[PDB]
């Protein structure tokens, strides 16, 4: 007899067939399809179980679009609650739109969701952390977890009544009592690994934001299935007796883990793999999604401004090696709002700037973070500190500047990489990490080490994330609770004549 586990993970409200770069945009991908591919394949095993492993409930412009109309969850509650899964996990960005949209959330989902390392107050913040159920004669259990790391990027409003504890330490301690209850042991964190899998080298500095491997290292031998994400990486493979599984994220892949008895009804893995997600001809999106789908494109097609110029990012990197019209802009925005000395913001992934036509889908692909700002008062030496956080997203390959193994491997963090504002700078990146940023100014005068300056951060930022530590704890200056989407909607909304004055000036070279 057998029995498969599915999972997916950082699904991140994904759930139609697009990334939506464009309106009419199809692509095997998605909860939709990936359900779907679950569905047709699960019939030929004697039972199965269906998991969501975190990151569900931020992500996409499906997102934005639910906060921005209901305010509510419940239009996506429903999509996992048609589909009948089994039980789900926390990731970090169920916490991105406040602690009450969470719990919301959690009691209208028709399944449980098992955290049982972090706690409220004095118990854990869900109802359980452990589920228990009967395969045959033996009894499988199945615990969640969470990356303890949120301090370190979530707003503090959001996580203030909340602690975070080591996954590696709650496993740990809960194993003992796990074995005594149950034959098979299924571990859903979510989280990944800090350490190759094969080699056991570093992947990343130890922070503990990723405790993976440590989980795998120290108790193999009594984990059967060890669940991660977080990552978005791709992995499916065998740590000695225990079947690991990373289903990337967005709904392209699908996680299988399959047991089976032996003589002696003793179930074993038999198989541990990514199920690709395809198209195929029996796929259908019922008559209420496609009008849901439609209402979403209309509202990402909604005209915020017509500009007299194109802004648009031809080439990311280009982009990040020098100032580029919309990072200029970008910045220009933040310190108009912010009255700081400097500002900065990352590039993101979907960012490829503005054409002359803006409309709501272009403003959340170039700020796709529900992040605030807050102004820091910092030393020119704290400064100078963060500038060469960023300058180390830099390496030389060849007798060119490129971009570094450790913002690419084992997945990309471009959006760790800062443009800044309001101060020029030249970043030698064939000089030793921490000592590339030379020429810096503020205003005709040099940056003065001991002065005191103000920056634009984000809130991400603000708490270290990215391994911004220096941000931590610095004066508030002023806290900026408007969003970056509203912000850039706000300043496009308010400069007809949009003449950006220019605040980026930098230079990148070896
Ligand atoms: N500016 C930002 N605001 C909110 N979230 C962000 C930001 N940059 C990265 N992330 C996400 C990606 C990972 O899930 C996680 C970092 O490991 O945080
Ligand atoms: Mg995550
Ligand atoms: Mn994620």
């Amino acid at each position: 007899s057998n029995i498969a586990f599915y999972v997916v993970s950082d699904v991140h409200g994904y759930i139609f067939p697009t990334d939506f770069t464009s309106r009419n945009q199809y692509q095997p991908m998605g909860l939709l399809l990936a359900n779907h591919v679950i569905e047709q394949d699960r019939r030929q095993y004697d039972q199965s179980f269906k998991i969501d492993n975190g990151d569900f409930l931020q992500g996409s412009p499906f997102c934005n679009y639910l906060i921005a109309h209901s305010g509510s969850s419940q239009p996506l509650v429903d999509f996992y609650n048609r589909m009948a899964f089994d039980f789900g996990t926390l990731g970090n960005h169920e916490f991105n739109y406040g602690l009450p949209y969470l719990k919301d959330t959690l009691r209208r989902l028709n399944y449980p969701v098992l955290c049982a390392n972090i706690y409220e107050n004095d118990s854990t913040l869900t109802d359980n952390g452990v589920k228990y159920f009967q395969v045959g004669d033996q009894t499988v259990g199945v615990i969640g977890l969470t990356t303890q790391f949120i301090p370190h990027w979530e707003q503090p409003e959001h996580i203030q009544s909340l602690t975070f504890h080591s996954a590696f330490e709650i496993l740990q301690q809960y194993l003992p009592e796990m074995k005594r209850h149950a034959d098979i042991i299924v571990v859903c964190y979510h989280g990944g690994f800090e350490k190759d899998l094969e080699s056991g080298t570093p992947t990343e500095v130890l922070t503990g934001e990723n405790e993976g491997y440590a989980m795998l290292e120290a108790f193999s031998k009594d984990i059967d299935i060890f669940i991660t994400g977080h990552q978005h990486r791709q992995i499916a493979e065998r740590f000695k007796q225990t079947a690991v599984i990373q289903p990337g994220t967005r709904g392209t892949t699908v996680g299988r883990v399959v047991l089976s008895t032996d003589e002696y009804e003793n179930l074993s893995v038999e198989s541990c793999e990514l199920l690709p997600v395809i198209d195929d001809s029996t796929f259908t999106i019922d008559e209420d999604d496609q009008h849901l789908r439609k209402q979403l494109e209309d509202w990402l097609d909604y005209e915020i401004t017509t500009l007299p110029y194109d802004m648009t990012i031809n080439h990311a990197f280009e982009a990040r090696v020098a100032p580029h019209p919309f990072t200029n802009f970008m910045n220009y925005a933040l310190l108009e709002k912010s009255d700081a000395d400097v500002a900065c913001t990352a590039l993101f992934d979907s960012a490829s700037g503005f054409k002359q036509v803006v409309t709501m889908r272009d403003v959340i692909n170039n700020y796709p973070f529900p992040n605030t700002f807050k102004v820091l008062a910092v030393s020119g030496a704290k400064l100078k500190e963060a500038i060469e956080r960023s300058a180390e997203y830099f390496d030389v390959k060849n007798d060119e500047v490129s971009v570094s193994a450790d913002f690419l491997e084992p997945k990309p963090q471009h959006f760790n990489y800062d443009i800044y504002g309001g101060v020029s700078y030249t970043i030698h990146v064939g000089r030793p990490k921490g000592q590339r940023v030379s020429n810096m100014m503020i205003q005709g005068h040099a940056v003065d080490l001991k002065q005191t300056y103000t920056i634009c951060v984000n809130n991400y930022r603000a708490v270290g994330g990215g391994q911004y530590d220096m941000y931590i704890d610095a004066p508030v200056v002023k806290d900026i609770q408007v969003e970056g989407a509203q912000l850039l909607i706000d300043f496009l909304s308010n400069n007809n004549l949009m003449r950006i004055p220019q605040v980026v000036d930098f230079k990148v070279e070896k």
